[PDB]
C-alpha cells in the first residue's frame, strides 16, 4: 500500500500496473491536498485510479501526458470539478469512459493526442461548454459525430490530425479560429464563417464548401483531389494558399480577384497546362509555385511575375520566359523545361545567378547549354 506524497505538486516514481491493487496519494487528511497544479516525473500509471482526484480535490491543471496510460478508471474523474486543463496526451489509451468529463464544467483545455482512439462516447463533451482548446491528434478516430461540438460554443482550436477520419463537418463549429485536420481520409471540406487557419492538407478532398470568411489568412490544401478553384473567391483575406499535389489542370486569374493581400500561392505538383495571371495579376503577390506542372507556354504572364519575389518554374515544359528590366526576382528555378535558346538568351540580359537557383546538368542531342539550361535553337 504504497503512499505517494508532493515533492506546486510534483509527484515522483510512481508506478500503478493494471494488476495494482488501490494505492494513496497525497494526504489522508483531503483538505492538505489543497494543489491546484498537478505533473508526474519518472511514474507510470497503466491504469488511471480514482483515488488520486479522490484525494486531490482542488486540481485546476492535471498534467497526465506520458504515463503509459492504457485504461482510465469509470469514476477516476468524479471530484474533477475543478479542473480547468487537462493533459492526456502521450498515452495508450483505447477509450473514454462514456461519463468520464460529465463532472468537468470548467475544463478550458484537453489534450488526447496520440492514443488509442477509435471513437467517441455520444455526449461526451456535452457538459464542457466552456471547451476553447481540444486536440485528439494522432488517434485512430473515423468519425465525428454532429452533434459532438454541439455545446462547447467557444471552441477555437481544434487539432483532429492523423486520424482516419471520413466525417467531421467543421461548418458546426462557428467559433472555430484554428482548425486542423489533416492526414485523414476526408472528401468534403466545409470551411466555417470565421476560422482564421485551417489545414486539411493530405486528405482526399474534392470539394470545398462554405460562407465568406473574411478572417481566413492560411489555408492548406495540399495533398488532396482538387479540381477546381472558384471557391477561393469565398476568402478575400487569405495570405498563403497551398494547393499543391492537387488534380488542377488550369489556372485563371478569376478567382483571385477579391484577394486583397495574397503574398503565396503554392501550386506545384498538379497537372496544370494553362496559366492566366495576366488578365488581373494579383498585385500582393510574392512568392508562386508553379514546379512540376505540364506548363508549356507561360510568357504572357510578364506582369505578374515581374512583381514576385519568388517563382518556380522547374520541371515544365516551358518554352520561353520574358522578365522586365525592373522585376523583383530574388528566387527563380527554371531547369527541367523546354526552352528556346533565343528566350533564355534574352532572359539572361536581367536575371543571372544566383538568383536563378538552378541548371540543367545534361542535355538531349537537339539541344545545348544557354546560360546554364538546356535548350534548342530555332
Ligand atoms: C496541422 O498539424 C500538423 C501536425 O501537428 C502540423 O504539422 C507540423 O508542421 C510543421 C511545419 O509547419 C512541421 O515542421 C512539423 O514537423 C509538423 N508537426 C508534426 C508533428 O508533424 C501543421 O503545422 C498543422 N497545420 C497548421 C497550419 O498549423
Ligand atoms: C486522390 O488522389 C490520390 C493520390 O493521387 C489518389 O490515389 C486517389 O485515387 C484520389 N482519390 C479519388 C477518390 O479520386
Ligand atoms: C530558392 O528557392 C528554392 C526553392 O526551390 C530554395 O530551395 C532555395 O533555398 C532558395 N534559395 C535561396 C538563395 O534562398
Amino acid at each position: 500500500q504504497p503512499e505517494y506524497k508532493c515533492i506546486d505538486c510534483v509527484f515522483y516514481d510512481v508506478h500503478i500496473d493494471m494488476q495494482t491493487q488501490d494505492v494513496y496519494f497525497g494526504f489522508e487528511d483531503i483538505t492538505l491536498n489543497n494543489q491546484k497544479i498537478v505533473t508526474f516525473k519518472n511514474s507510470t500509471m497503466r491504469k488511471l485510479p480514482a483515488a488520486l482526484l479522490d484525494s486531490f480535490r482542488q486540481v485546476e491543471l492535471l498534467n497526465l501526458n506520458d504515463l503509459q496510460i492504457e485504461e482510465i478508471d469509470t469514476y477516476a474523474f468524479a471530484y474533477a470539478h475543478t479542473i480547468q486543463k487537462l493533459y492526456m496526451g502521450f498515452n495508450a489509451i483505447r477509450y473514454l469512459p462514456p461519463h468520464v468529463f460529465q463532472n468537468v464544467p470548467l475544463l478550458t483545455v484537453l489534450v488526447l493526442e496520440r492514443n488509442d482512439l477509435s471513437s467517441l462516447p455520444r455526449g461526451i463533451f456535452h457538459n464542457t461548454p466552456k471547451l476553447t482548446t481540444l486536440s485528439m491528434s494522432n488517434n485512430n478516430l473515423e468519425r465525428i459525430e454532429d452533434d459532438t461540438f454541439q455545446a462547447t460554443t467557444s471552441l477555437q482550436n481544434l487539432q483532429l490530425s492523423s486520424n482516419r477520419l471520413t466525417h467531421v463537418d467543421l461548418s458546426l463549429i462557428p467559433s472555430l479560429f484554428h482548425a486542423n485536420v489533416s492526414y485523414n481520409l476526408l472528401s468534403t471540406l466545409a470551411i466555417p464563417i470565421a476560422v482564421e487557419e485551417l489545414d486539411a492538407s493530405h486528405n482526399s478532398i474534392n470539394v470545398v464548401r462554405g460562407p465568406v470568411n473574411v478572417e481566413l489568412t492560411i489555408l492548406k490544401l495540399q495533398h488532396n483531389n482538387l479540381t477546381d478553384t472558384a471557391w477561393l473567391l469565398n476568402y478575400p483575406g487569405l495570405v498563403e494558399v497551398d494547393l499543391s499535389y492537387n488534380e488542377l489542370e488550369k489556372i485563371m486569374y478569376h478567382p483571385f480577384v477579391k484577394m486583397q493581400r495574397l503574398e503565396r500561392l503554392y501550386i506545384s505538383n498538379n497537372r496544370l497546362v494553362a496559366l492566366n495571371l495576366y488578365g488581373q495579376p494579383i498585385p500582393t503577390l510574392k512568392v508562386l509555385d508553379l514546379s512540376h506542372n505540364h506548363l508549356l507556354h507561360v510568357e504572357r504572364n510578364q506582369p505578374q511575375f515581374d512583381r514576385l519575389e519568388n517563382l518556380y518554374l522547374d520541371h515544365n515544359s516551358i518554352v520561353t520566359l520574358k522578365l522586365s528590366t525592373h522585376h523583383t526576382l530574388k528566387n527563380l528555378t527554371l531547369s527541367h523545361n523546354d526552352w528556346d535558346c533565343n528566350s533564355l538568351r534574352a532572359l539572361f540580359r536581367n536575371v543571372a545567378r544566383p538568383a536563378v537557383d538552378d541548371a540543367d546538368q545534361h542535355c538531349k542531342i537537339d539541344y545545348q547549354l544557354e546560360h546554364g539550361l538546356c535548350c534548342k535553337e530555332s
